């Protein structure tokens, strides 16, 4: 392990509270895309100008063509990343990838079939995984390894930060953190493992009545998913409590009632982590003629990895996470 002195930043520009992404360029010349920083998965995509056009998505995003990039290098291997919430495939690519500043190799995936749904709805080209090689599909080195190789960044260390107003949209420092974005001290809780970034979780308390996970659960810190999201039973339990009638894909409170949701803690490494409803409702409303959605998910992710809870940028917005990567832990800091 080298480490140099250069730390990098990323500008995430913050799309309706749910998608945040940045700017990257492949190739010689630079072919920019918009992607989104997944510390849930491993792996570097963007869609390849080969995906027929009956990929719609692929009409409505950015293509990476291997013909105008004189740095590309040939490889091929198919390639299908499964996702929680959908799939995309294709094949094995290398170019020269600017991120932040720091130029480096890198292995990405050119995608020739990502489906309308939910790749529509995606305001980002591609997705940049900020995981570890051991969730990496295809044996790929991530992005990050790639660049701890280079020996400039001066830790180990990767830090995000969301803003709320969807100003900033959004911040990512490689190579450290930004006290401007956080404030009181860090605090530190150690990964279950290496390879994922998912932490011990002490258990989950709704207001003053129920607890949920009262013989522990795990927390995968997932900076690409939008909400937070526990097993369709915690879930259950969790919005039982707030009131809340489910439908099709998400929850929903008669925006009238939403100030008054509860508080919702996470016990995480010996600290109370807490959202007000506020920090969960998307109060876009105060009538009772209208319903609310509440940024918690219901999503059972398989073993080995599951089942587990997913902090993602509704708890991320309200604490500056830092990923340490020499020491395999994560750390939380009070966002601002
Ligand atoms: C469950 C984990 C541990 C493994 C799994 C797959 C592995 C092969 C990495 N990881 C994930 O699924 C990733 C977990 N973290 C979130 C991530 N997002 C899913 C999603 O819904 N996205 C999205 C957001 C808004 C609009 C449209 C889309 Cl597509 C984008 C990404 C892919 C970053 C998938
Ligand atoms: C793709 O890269 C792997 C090494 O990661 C290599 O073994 C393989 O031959 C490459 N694909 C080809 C045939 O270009």
């Amino acid at each position: 392990l080298t480490l140099g002195n250069t730390t990098s930043s990323v500008i995430l520009t913050n799309y309706m509270d749910t998608q945040y992404y940045g700017e990257i360029g492949i190739g010689t010349p630079p072919q920019t895309f918009k992607v989104v920083f997944d510390t849930g998965s491993s792996n570097v995509w963007v869609p390849s100008s080969k995906c027929s056009r009956l990929y719609t998505a692929c009409v409505y995003h950015k293509l990476f063509d291997a013909s105008d990039s004189s740095s590309y290098k040939h490889n091929g291997t198919e390639l299908t990343l499964r996702y929680s919430t959908g799939t995309v495939s294709g094949f094995l690519s290398q170019d020269i990838i600017t991120v932040g500043g720091i130029t480096v190799t890198q292995m990405f995936g050119e995608v020739t079939e990502m489906p309308a749904l939910p790749f529509m709805l995606a305001e980002f080209d591609g997705v940049v995984g900020m995981g570890f090689i051991e969730q990496a599909i295809g044996r790929v080195t991530p992005i990050f390894d790639n660049i701890i190789s280079q020996g400039v960044l001066k830790e180990d260390v990767f830090s995000f930060y969301y803003n709320r107003d969807s100003s900033l949209g959004g911040q990512i420092v490689l190579g450290g953190s930004d006290p401007q974005h956080y404030e009181g001290n860090f605090h530190y809780i150690n990964l279950i493992k290496t390879g994922v970034w998912q932490i011990q979780m002490k258990g989950v308390s709704v207001g003053s009545s129920t607890l949920l996970c009262e013989d522990g659960c795990l927390a995968l810190v997932d900076t690409g998913a939008s909400y937070i999201s526990g097993s369709t039973s915690s879930i259950e339990k969790l919005m039982e409590a707030l009131g809340a009638k489910k439908r099709l894909f998400d929850y929903v409170v008669k925006c009238n009632e939403g100030p008054t949701l509860p508080d919702i803690s996470f016990h995480l490494g010996g600290k109370e982590y807490t959202l007000t409803s506020a920090d969960y409702v998307f109060q876009e409303s105060y009538s009772s003629k209208k319903l609310c959605t509440l940024a918690i998910h219901a999503m059972d992710i398989p073993p080995p990895t599951g089942p587990t809870w997913a902090l993602g940028a509704t708890f991320i917005r309200k604490f500056y996470t830092e990923f340490d990567r020499r020491n395999n832990r994560i750390g939380f800091a009070l966002a601002r």
